[PDB]
């Protein structure tokens, strides 16, 4: 009962110390789904492209008007991991472009605002608490695209904000830019997400290089503060932020690969799509295969680390054809 689904073959564990019990689920789930949906899907050119291509906050804002993902079955989705051999699923709240896939108090730019007026991180949620699957939230933390008070080129680095020609004038500059209206922007925005949606596995942050480009500059996140938070607001979430910021992360999270050996749990985070996480329409009859993904499971438990393996939904929500073959017969040959 107390004992969340997602952790319930680590029950008498948990009732002696709940967050023990999530690193050991987590150190042992060895697999598990990524997803990346959101406005980008829409050009389809990949989750960058409102910096890879320069568009403006206004010009890239009008995206909202096209979005109903129509198409978008948690069910689905949810059942193709576990048929392909997941344990958990993790899917992008809120990218660098900031919009979010759940209903915010502190932004009218979700998808509960857009036409689909849905909130797919809550429907996400309620398929993996019914299914036993762990629910892990990416969001955006060391970049942002749109915020007016978040890390500009200038003072941060990484790609920190799109390179424009002409100053964005979304953007507040210099005097006229305090980052803890964005710091606390990001410490409400999560408090949502522990609080609106049950039990959740951790939260998953990104954009590690930009607050690290000026890391005598790193401590005004305020993100060991962060870490307290989201401790404190449930007894056994975690929180990872790619291979670490501060060193204080309860698992390290690399792309693809890491090199050295870890005090914590390891999960290289790798894509169906070459290359690109987020749907790219110039990669179709160019996705992994199932024997590419044996290969990257493999060397994942060589390295003592879970695979936690993406897919870039269509602009209308559905999962590439390409993909949805190779994970259904990734369960095949697991099963085996």
């Amino acid at each position: 009962s107390a004992v969340p689904s997602y952790l319930k073959d680590y029950a008498a564990l948990y009732k002696k110390d709940p967050r023990a019990a999530a690193l050991q689920y987590f150190k042992e789930a060895k697999f598990g789904l990524f997803i990346h949906y959101g406005l980008y899907s829409l050009l389809g050119r990949g989750e960058w492209v409102q910096l890879q291509g320069k568009i403006p906050v206004r010009e890239y804002a009008k995206l909202e008007n096209d979005f109903t993902a129509k198409n978008f079955d948690a069910d689905f989705i949810t059942d193709m991991a576990l048929e392909a051999g997941m344990k958990y699923v993790n899917i992008t709240t809120r990218h660098h472009d900031s919009f979010c896939l759940f209903e915010s108090k502190y932004t009218d730019f979700t998808s509960t605002n857009s036409p689909a007026k849905r909130d797919l991180v809550a429907e996400l949620a309620e398929e993996c608490r019914k299914k036993g699957l762990g629910f892990y939230l990416y969001y955006s933390h060391g970049r942002d695209w749109r915020h007016p008070h978040a890390p500009n080129n200038g003072d941060w680095g990484g790609n920190a904000r799109p390179k424009y020609d002409s100053p964005e004038p979304f953007y507040k500059y210099g005097e006229d830019q305090d980052l803890q209206i964005y710091v606390e922007f990001m410490k409400n925005q999560i408090t949502e997400l522990l609080t609106n949606y049950g039990p959740v596995g951790g939260i998953w942050l990104d954009g590690v290089a930009t607050p690290a480009s000026r890391k005598g500059k790193l401590h005004l996140f305020e993100t060991q503060e962060l870490y307290d938070h989201i401790h404190s607001l449930q007894p056994q979430v975690l929180v990872s932020y790619k291979q670490g910021l501060i060193g204080t992360e309860d698992f390290k999270a690399p792309e693809r690969h890491f090199k050295g050996t870890s005090d914590v749990p390891l999960e290289f985070c790798d894509t169906l799509q070459p290359w690109k996480w987020g749907y790219d329409k110039s990669l179709d009859g160019k996705h992994k295969t199932a024997d590419q993904v044996m290969e990257m499971l493999s060397k994942a438990n060589k390295m003592d680390a879970n695979l936690l393996l993406n897919v870039g939904p269509l602009p209308d929500g559905s999962i590439h054809p390409e993909d949805v073959k190779t994970l259904a017969e990734v369960g095949r040959k697991l099963k085996a």
